[PDB]
């Protein structure tokens, strides 16, 4: 499960909010959590390193260090985490989610701002959204290829804490109209 | 749970089924269907009437039958339900959702729309989303005025053959990447 | 087929054109008048009357006479043509083309604007798009219910003058890079 | 005509469908390949390699192949073809349609998107649509400056075999309004 | 041409004019003036009333009277002028222009936005703009319709006192870049 | 001055806050109190009830009772007090502020919305901006015709109470970046 | 005042004309070739070259070659001229007009889209409208550095070819709803 | 406080002003020299240089300097000042205001428009709006990291002369319904 510190850090905030805003500042962050909370336990299953905000650039500056920062035709983006093997880059996008909604999103933004600089490098990049859905617990993986190269992952995880501590928020801010309506 | 009739006709799509755009339909269908279930199993333990697509000029017809429906300024909602109690009408959408983003956006449309009938007809309009977490199955509701009126409601239901449904349909075409990434 | 008056007209317009803009101004007029021997000769076959830009608030006054004009709410739309029969009223467009897309786009447009009207008069409204195929002359239209009042409707035509016409005018301007690329 | 293999594919996909969707589908992709194999005999009679999809980058790395592809500021488009010739790049597009509004809506895009680069490069950039009308079978070819290059053009095929599939699409699915009103 | 008094008023305000933004003002003012001018001789030479900005639903009211101010779906509109006959309204548009552009513009949504009208009280509605070309003096009405009403219009005016002030006031502000390229 | 109890109840939230949002929300709170204490103060001088947010269809009902409230074609604005007087109703805002920019997108906001029903009522509608500059005490109304109904208005108070507990809030988080950026 | 060739192609296009969107595009037509003839008039008392559309990119390698235009980065616009003297590009602009709206448009573009190539070449880029008003055949430029350098500007033009031709247009055409209002 | 040849030009402006135009570019001058006056005496403070208009891309040039300036991708901003200290960029704005609004506004678009740059030159970019309340003159600083550059900052001014000429410019003005209600 996720890290104690991490978890009584969420308690303490929980049973000191009393305000809506502040309720919902924590509920984006437990959604957070519980996204990094995968993250670090996917890269554990697939044995790659856990990566901190790599911009594009830095990507394409691990790939090919002869190109010139300064001047190079690149996407402004920063995924999670990223692959170069046999030629080929895979861009990595972690998801915790029920549906598909935010993973089409990712991908078709990732698609379509990466299809000119794999162009210009001569580097097929292939966009991979690693989704878990929370109940089932199944992985969701996009990229035909990707799976050829990792065709048996099992990351065996539970978000029972997520949502045992989620669940206590919307209990103590049940009767707050103010709280159950606001946006992020 | 759902009726046997239902869960067949599911299952048999699912077996059936060969290509994303169907798989998606399916997906669709089974949330609209779960929508559906929560709805009727809670207007049972509210003691309300069921109610099939009432347009809002037939709910003020209902309530003020004197107005005339070819002249009224009227707003064109067709909200889940509604309840006119005490001279206060209480227009109500069911959801089943882990998170509140569909129903802020059924909120604000709703009020938004019903603030200049409510002072055309000097009758308080509340706006009242009535939601299920089908992980933790708690209901949460916005309306402290409605919740004054139904102060200890209980719906013990569970969603547990909608989530075997979709995890069957999610595994099925889980190699489909034109169907992981399907929109709506 | 296209009468006397009418296809002379169109052949004389070919022969004196010589500029790009009034070459384009046939090409529409020539679609213009196939539609409209469609709808013609469509009428024709389902024996109703063939009408002349009917607005919809005047299709109200036609069939709920007791409607205040000055005053209704009426969406602004003008369809080629309507029934009303046995309380339901058929909206009805007349379409030639190889392909549903402008079929969809009408269809849209109507449905959504004819939601609200037909709760207010407590009609209900269908929409029907009647779509000849100009090259396999095959009828399509979507309306099941539609279908059912009319179940074997022959319009045996075909539109061989147009595409003459149409022929004549490309054999004269197929070299016109303006004509080309002009648009309706 | 038609590779007999694509032929029975398309046939087997039409005998095994049973939703609207898989239906519409099929209509596009025949749509996809009667384009196609209009490219590819087109493209004998040009004497080109048959291309589709071409990345912008690519063709000016043909044309000048000093050029940096890394740093050269030029758009993201992916005609059909291309042709250089006497310091005069071509961009091609194949059309198959009875009208000229899909290829005007490609024209302004691809002229107004290749105007900088034709500067930068001082090489001029001629847009080319050619269209084949499937039911006359004559070629239209906007550009003067590409007819000049060519003697007469001649692409003497015809889409019957395309018709035909598309019949025995509607034969099937012609009675239902999902179908009927699909969008691709 | 125009009143002495308002000849006076503008070159009196371009004397003591010194920035930009307030001669600029003059500049608009100068227009307006030339489009009121045209106006009041144009309604003259067809005898009919100079109207006085009236909104569309007025004009309704006075057309016909029965109609309810209160529940009546109508555009919000204020045309220069109309007129009323033989149960058809023409609305009118004066415009002292050298090019249809402007013309254009007011035709279209003038005519969109009253089809609806026209059908709910059953009274064809005839969009009609007036311009006259302030360098040749002619006259150019798009509507068949109203020039088969009129067949003979002559108003014969010009615009040189507008063109004379609009002259002493680039003479005084000709250097100013902010007045060149105010809006 | 402002209510000793509502002085009270500020000096409590802000002693109890330690979030930045909950701070930039007393914030906001001390602004519209800070209008609200003028909006009173203000109606006192002019002889008015105090109101804020009047429904546009009450204030029409007011002014002219034998209006139909269901079919009247009237905007929805909500603004914070009228006066009807000599067949003129001057629709009211109050504002603090030391610039004008808030008073022109209401006021034009505002004119804009009521011309038509100008017209319908054949009741001239006047818009009234009533700015107190918060730092000089200076009141500024826009209209005329308003303040030629109005002996000068004279309205001697002060906001020294909202600078203080402004004061206070910023002792405790001016050092915190997340309040000093925080949006309302 | 414009060549005799170009008055007669014209002449005969109105002649021959019979449908309104040929009609229009003669008005368009004799537009743009007002402006460039006022063009090349300019230019000529102004003793510069008169130029066939230059693009920026054009422009900045004339004025500084060692520029590789595969890299630049630069606006995409085509300004009707130029000048680049002791260092100062002077993007030029020619209007013929009686306001000075399109003159406003076409600045307010020009200065934007200029100021980031400005400020990578170290060069300062000023923007001039040189309008002419058809009427009063006054030169109005908003440039004062650009009127500096020419503090004394005669271009003794006339442009009643123009209105002729435009006479014979509507005089032919005045009763064509269709081209009254065609854009 | 403001000098001899600035508030001199302003006082002679204020009165020979006698139209709302002219008197609204009076109170837009007005504010941009107290922006500035605060600019100029912060900087003071500070011992930095005032700069003068100076573009992002001559702030990169002056502190990465092999940086080509032709071909940089860098933002089009104009901030109105820089430190780069200790391989930190700093980028500054200064505000004179009441409220953090403005503040806001900036801030979320300087950090927006300099992620990428950062990212390229490998140079932390730290967005420093520094604000002063004219009323309190207390100085608001968001960023952390540039107040433990500079811990205690002192810029003793005050505003009393731009108020001044503000109540001159209100008391001529003040009952011209143009002047109130004109945008700057
Ligand atoms: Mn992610
Ligand atoms: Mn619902
Ligand atoms: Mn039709
Ligand atoms: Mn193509
Ligand atoms: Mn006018
Ligand atoms: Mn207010
Ligand atoms: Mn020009
Ligand atoms: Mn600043």
């Amino acid at each position: 499960g996720m890290d104690y510190q991490e978890y009584q850090q969420f308690l303490a905030r929980i049973n000191t909010a009393r305000d809506a805003c502040v309720a919902k500042d924590i509920d984006v962050d437990l959604l957070m959590a519980r996204h990094d909370y995968f993250g670090r336990e996917l890269c554990k299953s697939l044995n790659i390193e856990y990566r901190n905000d790599v911009p594009f650039i830095d990507i394409i500056l691990d790939i090919r260090p002869e190109v010139d920062p300064l001047t190079i035709d690149a996407p402004h983006i920063t995924p999670d985490n990223y692959l170069y093997i046999n030629n080929v880059l895979y861009i990595i996008d972690y998801k915790v989610s029920v549906s598909n909604e935010s993973s089409v999103i990712t991908y078709d933004k990732y698609y379509e701002l990466t299809r000119d600089i794999s162009d210009r490098l001569s580097i097929p990049i292939e966009i991979v959204i690693i989704r878990i859905d929370p109940v089932s617990r199944d992985l969701h993986i996009n990229s035909d290829r990707f799976k050829e190269l990792y065709p048996t992952i099992v990351v065996d995880i539970n978000f029972n804490q997520f949502f045992d501590l989620k669940q206590l928020l919307y209990e103590k801010f049940g009767d707050d109209e103010e709280f159950l309506l606001k946006v992020a």
